[PDB]
C-alpha cells in the first residue's frame, strides 16, 4: 500500500494504506492518497 502524496490508482494499484488516506483519482497521475 501507498502512503499520503503518493500516487495510487484505485483499480490497477497501488493503493493507499488503510490508514492513510483515500486514493482520490487523477487525470493523468492516476490517483493520489489524500485525506
Amino acid at each position: 500500500c501507498v502512503l499520503i502524496g503518493q500516487r495510487c490508482d484505485n483499480d490497477r494499484g497501488p493503493r493507499c494504506c488503510s490508514g492513510q488516506g483515500n486514493c482520490v483519482p487523477l487525470p493523468f497521475l492516476g490517483g493520489v492518497c489524500a485525506v
